[PDB]
């Protein structure tokens, strides 16, 4: 939740 948010899919 710290990166995910981004490669998010």
């Amino acid at each position: 939740v710290l990166v995910n948010e981004i490669l998010n899919h």
